[PDB]
């Protein structure tokens, strides 16, 4: 295993720039850095990323990011669902997703 969650931060945070200035899990809920991150690996994944000012905006960024990664290569079983992250129900599932995404990015 690459790590668990510590590496997840330094990894993606570096890609975009934002150092998740808040909760690690909650920060992902709004969906911004992750969406910006995938665009790096998979072209045009979430280019039209909406600012998480409102509420439905987050749902959009999360949906595009997950749908893109699920098909991109990462298995759904190893991917948090839009509702899980948004509702913040699944915590381990959220981090586990990034772990799998790492293997894909590395191969590419």
């Amino acid at each position: 295993m690459p790590q668990t969650e510590r590496q997840l931060r330094v990894w993606i945070e570096g890609a975009t720039g934002r150092r998740i200035g808040d909760n690690f899990m909650d920060g992902l809920k709004d969906g911004v850095i992750l969406c910006e991150l995938i665009n790096k690996l998979q072209p045009g994944s979430v280019q039209k990323v909406n600012d998480p000012v409102q509420n439905w905006h987050k749902l959009e960024n999360i949906g595009n990011f997950l749908r893109a990664i699920k098909h991109y290569g990462v298995k759904p079983h190893d991917i948090f669902e839009a509702n899980d992250l948004f509702e913040n129900t699944n915590h381990t599932q959220v981090q586990s997703t990034l772990i799998a995404l790492a293997s894909q990015a590395k191969t590419k």
